């Protein structure tokens, strides 16, 4: 209930919202239906346009126009944005030459440059080059500012949950806003983008950059809007707000625009119909900018311009039905469209049996559009796991492809030609960056990064120590002119231990054999200086990765690579090793086929044993470095060490050994030598982070060896690929992936055919960053170069995502 004739005179746009029963004058007033009786007629006025015209300069001040002509508006701060050039002789700002803005030139009373995020909802990436003949204001900006070719949106690639993380920093798993469409199961309710529920502060978690800003007292203009305002008076409110009192007046702002979205979605991306969208947006950020130049802060504003995300050509005939591979349809519930989500239709339901669901979906069809997946076994990349409101059954659809539950579904509802919401990789699905002002850079071009990592900037932008988010705060510093974040590396937290050799070979009763009693002081001090760690600086180059939580563990040299060994967890955390350009594949000899030797530095307490393996029959094992790239017949023996040893589904060995076998070889060729530093991780409950030893649901049969829920490798070379990795002057270059270990290749259709076929492939789609692993392993790598902290941040928040150009 609202008594709706209280009265918005004097109070139009108000920033402090206020309670009912008491009538609302703010924003979103309109979202809510609680507008006072006289909001239109007092806050959304029309009456002659938005444009000042010859006739109107210097007019006498009627307060039923749009927007004023007279002399006194510039005090008032509600001129229309084109008055000084149609009543003064002024220029449009994007007839001005640009000019380097070395520092803020800002109006007396201004504490800190403001900043004003114009954000536009599905602005595709390519965009920025396609239209750039119809939107001359954008591409000022862009060349001008500083811009990224483009920005990397969250999955799903949706406008809410990617709106929400340019807000938060977070990850929609972490944010809650994991979908436009959720079920709560512990609030037992229902989130859609139509109705009252999305209002309730419940589903919205962290900490948005408004209220970051507040809680640190600094003022915040209102980031959402209600569809009916018009886009000339959002940002006419947003220039009358920057010419309050220095006391009341806003830092922070946001514009936003439904457009292109809403007509990508009726036209597809590239329509006829969607040059004037693009035109109409281009017109408002002139109006912004010209607004800007009259006030005097168009040298003074830090201007963002950023989208949610892209759009892509999707059409109703390129919908798949589960109707067709499902014959219990009616007791599942889709969260349907450009991904899936599935659910039983009542949890009274005790016949309802996910496993059985996704064998059904999974490889039926040839060209099948959609692949089935338990949502912890989703690639890591996608951290779309650890939320009560993200369904056990998630289904990747292809671009340009729907998932629908029934084929009524789709023709009881061709609409549209455009849709969103693809894994965040896809091209189509990228979107835009650029910032312009004081605080940015000057014509600067930067590399591609993820939106999560703007909410750290914004704060930077703002002087405000941001809340904890999952950006990694620094990786953006070279966007910047000033106020970069300079952070210290993390402190190790737990040293190793350095091994000599204590164990006779006897006390060994491990079930392991190894053909190895072959026979000189030439070679034996050269032996044991490897095992000090004399080769260590070839294939360590970066240093040690640092060990951030408290555990045991040894560091393990050897001629051909060095490891990190845990203790606790009865095998390496790490394994470094180099592989220059001109490195030889070797075979596995006969005679070391089954060959595991004890390592006489680790007690028999501390080893892995073979007879878990030999009972266990659904686990084998690999090796970490692998043996086939060993540097001589005589090293090869340190690769068949227990302490190199790792549990693997047979399965899960076909992938590895490929990749170990044809693939570390093939980037050592391609990049002029490889670093590789690869291990285990556990995520046992899917939230991103290192299992402590107390979280491990799986061990190799009767013994305390814990079996990883997945695979890593980093694997590093010179970015000037004329130089050898192990002689890289400048900067570096990565690639890293998290394999999941799974027990049967489902995941890959075509996984009866040769590894050539499909192993590549499937490391393509869990490639990752270095950040991901290091959240997953609780390391930190890269400690020791000699490049910048920044730049070596930006490397590890690096993604190689495969797609062309
Ligand atoms: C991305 O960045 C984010 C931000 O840094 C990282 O997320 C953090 O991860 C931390 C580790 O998981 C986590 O710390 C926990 O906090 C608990 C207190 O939580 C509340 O307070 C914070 C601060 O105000 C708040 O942000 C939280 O908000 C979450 O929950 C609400 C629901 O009420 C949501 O609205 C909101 O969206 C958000 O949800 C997300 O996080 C939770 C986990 O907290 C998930 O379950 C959701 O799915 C969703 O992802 C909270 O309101 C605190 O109680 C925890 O402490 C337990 O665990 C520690 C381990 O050290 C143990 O020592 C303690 O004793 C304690 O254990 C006890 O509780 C157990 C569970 O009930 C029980 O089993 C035991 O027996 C014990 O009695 C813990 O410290 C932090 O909250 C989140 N923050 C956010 C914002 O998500 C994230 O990890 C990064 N991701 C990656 C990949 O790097
Ligand atoms: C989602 C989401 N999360 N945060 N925002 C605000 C926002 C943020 C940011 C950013 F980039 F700076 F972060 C930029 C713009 C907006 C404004 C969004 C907006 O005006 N709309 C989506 C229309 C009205 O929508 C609603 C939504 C809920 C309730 C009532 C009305 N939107
Ligand atoms: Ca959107
Ligand atoms: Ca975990
Ligand atoms: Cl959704
Ligand atoms: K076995
Ligand atoms: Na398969
Ligand atoms: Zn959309």
């Amino acid at each position: 209930w609202t008594a709706t004739s209280g009265s918005c005179k004097g109070r139009c746009f108000e920033l402090q919202e206020v309670g009912p029963p008491d009538c609302r004058c703010d924003n979103l007033c309109k979202s809510y239906s609680s507008c006072c009786h006289d909001f239109d007629e007092l806050c959304l006025k029309t009456a002659r346009g938005w444009e000042c015209t010859k006739d109107r300069c210097g007019e006498v001040r009627n307060e039923e126009n749009a927007c004023h002509c007279s002399e006194d508006c510039l005090s008032r701060g509600d001129c229309c944005t084109n008055y000084q050039v149609v009543c003064k002789g002024e220029s449009h700002w994007v007839d001005d030459d640009c000019e380097e803005i070395k520092v803020p030139e800002c109006p007396a009373g201004f504490v800190r440059p403001p900043l004003i995020i114009f954000s536009v909802d599905g602005f595709r990436a390519s965009y920025m080059k396609k239209g750039s003949k119809v939107m001359p204001n954008i591409e000022k900006l862009r060349s001008c500012g500083t811009h990224a070719p483009y920005m990397r949106p969250v999955y799903p690639t949706k406008t809410f949950p990617n709106l929400y993380t340019l807000a938060t920093g977070l990850y929609p798993e972490s944010h809650g806003i994991v979908g436009n469409s959720m079920y709560d199961p512990v609030f037992d309710a229902s989130f859609h983008l139509r109705g009252r529920e999305k209002f309730n502060h419940r589903w919205w978690g962290g900490q948005p950059l408004w209220i970051t800003a507040t809680k640190q007292g600094v003022r915040a203009g209102t980031f959402f809007w209600s569809v009916s305002i018009p886009h000339e008076r959002r940002i006419l409110t947003i220039l009358q707000w920057l010419s309050l009192p220095d006391n009341e007046r806003p830092s922070v702002y946001a514009f936003y625009s439904e457009q292109p979205d809403f007509s990508g979605h009726k036209y597809g991306p590239f329509g006829p119909e969607m040059t004037n969208p693009l035109r109409e947006i281009d017109k408002t950020v002139g109006q912004l900018m010209d607004g800007l130049k009259q006030l005097r802060l168009h040298r003074c504003v830090n201007v963002i311009f950023v989208g949610d995300h892209g759009m892509e050509d999707v059409t109703c005939d390129r919908t798949e039905f589960l109707s067709n591979y499902l014959t219990n349809v009616d007791d599942i519930t889709l969260v349907p469209g450009t991904l899936g989500r599935i659910r039983a239709k009542s949890i009274n339901n005790s016949k309802y049996d996910p496993k059985t669901i996704i064998a059904a979906l999974t490889c039926k069809k040839p060209d099948q559009h959609f692949k089935p997946y338990m949502k912890q076994h989703l690639p890591k990349r996608l951290h779309y796991a650890n939320n009560r409101r993200i369904e056990d059954i998630h289904l990747l659809v292809d671009r340009r492809w729907h998932v629908a539950r029934k084929p009524l579904d789709v023709y009881k509802k061709c609409f549209f030609q455009g849709d969103h919401g693809f894994d965040n990789k896809v091209n189509s699905m990228q979107t835009v960056f650029v910032g312009y002002g004081p605080t940015f850079k000057y014509r600067t071009k930067v590399p591609p990064f993820e939106n999560i990592e703007l909410y750290n900037v914004m704060c930077d932008l703002l002087g405000l120590k941001p809340a904890p988010n999952n950006g990694t705060h620094g990786s953006l510093n070279h966007l910047l002119r000033t106020n970069t974040f300079r952070p210290t590396m993390p402190d190790e937290v737990s040293r190793p231990n350095y091994p000599g050799i204590m164990y006779l070979q006897s006390e060994f009763d491990l079930g392991c054999t190894c053909d190895d009693k072959v026979e000189n002081k030439l070679e034996e001090l050269n032996k044991r200086l490897h095992t000090k760690g004399s080769t260590k600086e070839r294939h360590l180059l970066y240093g040690r990765p640092a060990v951030l939580y408290r555990t045991s563990y040894d560091i393990l040299y050897h001629t051909d690579f060095e490891s990190g060994y845990s203790e606790i967890f009865l095998m390496p955390l790490w394994t470094s090793y180099t592989i220059s350009k001109q490195a030889e594949v070797s075979s596995i000899p006969e005679h070391l086929t089954n060959c595991v030797r004890p390592d006489v530095r680790v007690s028999p307490g501390f080893s892995q044993n073979c007879l878990a393996y030999k009972n266990d029959k659904q686990m084998s094992y690999g090796f970490l470095f692998p043996p086939y790239l060993s540097s001589s017949p005589e090293a090869k023996y340190d690769a068949f060490l227990v302490t190199n040893m790792v549990p693997m589904y047979p399965a899960f060995k076909r992938v590895w050994a490929y990749f170990q076998r044809v693939l570390v070889k093939k980037y050592a060729s391609e990049r002029n030598g490889v670093n590789v530093i690869s291990g285990p991780i556990f995520d046992y409950n899917y939230d991103g982070l290192r299992d402590t030893e107390d979280e491990i649901k799986q061990y190799v049969e009767g013994s305390s060896i814990p079996v990883p829920t997945h695979y890593y490798s980093i694997i590093t070379s010179c970015l000037d690929f004329t130089q050898p990795a192990d002689k890289c002057d400048g900067p570096l270059s990565v690639s890293s992936f998290i394999l999941p270990h799974r027990p049967d290749n489902d995941e890959s259709c075509n996984s009866s055919e040769d590894e050539s076929k499909w192993v590549e492939e499937l490391m393509k789609m869990h490639t990752a960053r270095v950040r991901d692993i290091e959240h997953l392993t609780g390391l930190d790598f890269y400690r020791k170069t000699s490049r910048s902290y920044s730049e070596i941040l930006t490397l590890k928040t690096y993604l190689h995502t495969y797609e062309s150009e």
